């Protein structure tokens, strides 16, 4: 819990919806929590964990990452800029994972989900590193419905942070695989106005965003490297109760700030 929750409550009330935060200092063990136990839509942030499910297989399947995929045009659901660009060449499993992570590429996420046996398969992976909260049920783009109280395609900020720590900094992935996942996260292009905007620009960050396009539901999670110190892992999710509600990158940044300053 949190005995100085007031800063977050005010931010949430001003926003009009739900804020969800869970931050961990790996070095000290300190944590900041606000609706950290409550379910929020993953939207696109599942793609980070997806690439990690991929990097995990690649430890048993050699050359999985270099495997080209010659996808067709009807793989190209909206918001697939990298896939769209590379339609004519195809793309490797690695490049798909990269584009999944750093551009939120929709088609590339679906192509990887297929290689792993769909949402249930990604969900199996996360159960296998100790996440009993995460569940992916659907593909892009239906998984973005963000319907109030729908448990499909949801996790909790703390289980997202705890899983992210396992895959980037602990033992769930082999050291190189682990380095590749952190490197993919560090090259993200979509998170500049969210958690990154709350960090001092001297700290290395890798993050993955999600944006459902409805119900003011948007999110981001991150590993952040302070000067001289163990890294911080955090997740900041949002939703709102009207379909019409606009999400807010500012609130995600602000809530991340409050977590970082809490720590
Ligand atoms: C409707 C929404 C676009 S607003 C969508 O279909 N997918 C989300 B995703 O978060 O799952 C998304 C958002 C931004 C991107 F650049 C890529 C993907």
């Amino acid at each position: 819990t949190n005995l100085v929750a007031e800063p977050f409550a005010k931010l949430e009330q001003d926003f009009g919806g739900s804020i969800g935060v869970y931050a961990m200092d790996t070095g000290s063990g300190a944590t900041v929590s606000y609706r950290a136990e409550e379910r929020f839509p993953l939207c696109s942030s599942f793609k980070g964990f997806l690439a990690a499910a991929v990097l995990a297989r690649s430890q048993q399947q050699a050359g999985l990452l270099d495997t080209p995929i010659r996808y067709g045009k009807n793989a190209l659901v909206p918001w697939s800029p990298i896939s769209e660009k590379y339609l004519t060449t195809g793309m490797t499993v690695a490049e798909l994972s990269a584009a999944a992570v750093q551009y939120s590429d929709n088609a590339a996420a679906n192509l990887l989900l297929k290689e792993l046996g769909g949402p249930a398969g990604l969900t199996a992976f996360m159960r296998s590193i100790g996440d009993t909260t995460f569940r992916l049920d659907r593909w892009e783009l239906e998984l973005n419905s963000a319907i109030p109280g729908d448990a499909r395609d949801t996790s909790s900020p703390r289980a997202v942070t705890e899983s992210l720590q396992k895959l980037t900094l602990g033992s769930a992935l082999a050291a190189p695989q682990r380095q590749q996942f952190v490197d993919w996260l560090k090259g993200n292009t979509t998170g500049n106005h969210r958690i990154r905007a709350a960090v001092p620009a001297d700290w290395a960050v890798g993050d993955k965003t999600g944006t459902c396009g409805v119900y003011g539901t948007a999110n981001d999670y991150a590993v952040v490297w302070p000067t001289g110190r163990a890294p911080i892992v955090l997740a900041v999710y949002t939703r709102a109760p009207n379909k019409d509600d606009k999400h807010s990158e500012a609130v995600i940044a602000a809530a991340a700030r409050l977590a970082l300053e809490g720590l």
